[PDB]
């Protein structure tokens, strides 16, 4: 859908932006900061899991540029275990929310959380 | 969510982004330059629902900024009206694609369309 690399990468910053928001908002509500809502916080989880399945649409054949890793790109099945991987833990979340376990909530964002942090780590440029 | 009115303008701003992009990229099977597969429309378009309800959100109190005209703030009502009714073109977009119906969503396209541009016009900086 991208005209040009740019729009790519333009594309997965802008998720990625949204991605934090939406997943970084909860952090005073895991640690008690803010009151627990169930009903609110299921329904930022399916904010949430919507927003992360986007950005890897957008590390597409010739969108290389940002601060994307040209690794993302040679190493293709590795990145893509990453990314899945993530999935998998939005989707623990996911459960954790709709069951309106708070408990399972804190202990599935910090699993999404390190998700996260792993594939910069090895997939974002300083 | 956001720490600064500046974290609400880069917000509102990339869920712009990913609106004009899920919304954009169905311009080719619209005009039918594109094949029409009903599946892959159903599927973008519940990304854009999703996504279409997001920016409002980010134009609370103090977050003034960006593009975005003070007349947003001081006719409350208004604007309002405006994202409502962009998204009740949004739901009528969506109904098209559920349907399968490429003429119906054809014309919830261009409905949705004049939507985002008749709100840029009154409230939209140049
Ligand atoms: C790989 C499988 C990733 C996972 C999981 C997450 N992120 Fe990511 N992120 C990744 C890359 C390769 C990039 C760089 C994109 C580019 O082309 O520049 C990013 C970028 C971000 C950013 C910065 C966006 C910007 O302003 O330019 C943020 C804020 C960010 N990522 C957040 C984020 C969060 C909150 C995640 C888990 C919920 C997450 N990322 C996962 C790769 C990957
Ligand atoms: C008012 C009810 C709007 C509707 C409906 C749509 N848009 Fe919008 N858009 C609006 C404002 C007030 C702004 C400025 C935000 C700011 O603080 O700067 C925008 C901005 C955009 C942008 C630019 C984002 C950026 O790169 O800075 C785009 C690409 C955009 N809007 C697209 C867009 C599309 C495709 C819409 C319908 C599907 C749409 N907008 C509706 C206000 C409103």
């Amino acid at each position: 859908q991208f005209a040009k690399p740019e729009d790519a990468v333009k594309y997965r910053q802008s998720a990625a932006t949204l991605m934090a928001s939406h997943f970084g908002r909860m952090t005073p509500v895991v640690k008690g900061q803010a009151p627990y809502d169930a009903a609110q916080i299921k329904a930022n989880v399916e904010v949430l899991k919507t927003l992360s399945a986007l950005p890897w649409a957008a590390f597409g054949p010739g969108t290389e540029g940002g601060d994307a890793r040209p690794e993302i790109w040679s190493d293709a099945a590795s990145f893509k275990q990453k990314q899945q991987a993530f999935q998998d833990n939005i989707v623990k979340l996911s459960a954790a929310a709709d069951a309106g376990d708070l408990d399972k909530l804190r202990a599935a964002f910090g699993d999404v959380g390190a998700s996260c942090k792993a594939c910069h780590d090895a997939y974002r440029k300083k």
